[PDB]
């Protein structure tokens, strides 16, 4: 009943305000808030989307995120973005892409409320997509020069990880993220370090001590224990099979 009309796809894109565009145009960030007030809304009163035309609808609030200087702004839109993703599932895996690179770099903006909305708006589009198809964005990204963007980048994979199947990583895969995240663990930065063992931690947990053991054999023996202790609190959400 209730329950189960949970389960019908509801065709948001006709449900909102006509001038949800113009708004987002708008100079005062009361009225480009009050279009994302709408959004997150019909997001949130309907957790399962019917398949559309979303592709302004996503530009629209990446415009927001990488380019608003109000942060609550960014917040939202990012939030949107999330349920968004969520509510469309792999349906949203076409808009994947053109999302992450921009998601990533956002980083940079260090406010909590900022990066937990980020978070869960890549994250949920991870779901939609994959390491593979990601890793260009991805490695390009733990090289990015400010420290905050290579730390969630690193901790961007080590969720991710929770949530991959091991036959998603081939050997050159696993060899580019490990060597690239080791690069990041040998950085000056405590965070960034943290951020590159916790990702390490997962991956071993996920491919197995034997499989990547070999490529972290350069790794200093204090290094080495901040990966076995994430391994060993790192938690592999799916089933293999």
């Amino acid at each position: 009943g209730s329950h189960m009309d949970l389960l019908d796809p509801v065709d948001i894109l006709s449900k909102m305000p006509k001038d949800f565009y113009d708004k987002l145009e708008e100079k005062k960030w009361t009225l480009r808030k009050e279009s994302l007030e709408v959004l997150e809304k019909l997001l949130t009163d309907h957790p399962k989307l019917e398949n559309g035309e979303y592709g302004a609808l996503v530009s629209a609030l990446k415009k927001v995120i990488t380019k608003d200087s109000n942060v609550v702004l960014v917040a939202m839109a990012g939030k949107c973005l999330a349920l968004l993703a969520k509510g469309l599932a792999k349906r949203f895996s076409n808009y994947a892409s053109a999302c992450v690179p921009s998601l990533l770099e956002k980083f940079k903006e260090k406010k909590p409320n900022v990066v937990t909305a980020l978070r869960e708006a890549i994250d949920a589009i991870y779901a939609s997509t994959s390491l593979e198809a990601q890793q260009e964005s991805i490695v390009e990204s733990l090289s990015n020069k400010n420290p905050s963007v290579k730390s969630e980048t690193a901790l961007f994979i080590a969720r991710a990880l929770t949530r991959t199947q091991p036959t998603a990583l081939n050997k050159k895969l696993l060899k580019l993220l490990t060597t690239s995240l080791v690069k990041t663990l040998n950085e000056p930065d405590p965070t960034v370090r943290d951020s590159s063992a916790e990702a390490l931690g997962t991956l071993i947990k996920l491919m197995g001590d034997k499989a990547v053991t070999p490529l972290l054999a350069d790794v200093d023996p204090l290094k080495m224990a901040k990966i076995k202790e994430c391994q060993e609190k790192a938690e592999i959400k799916i089933k293999v099979a």
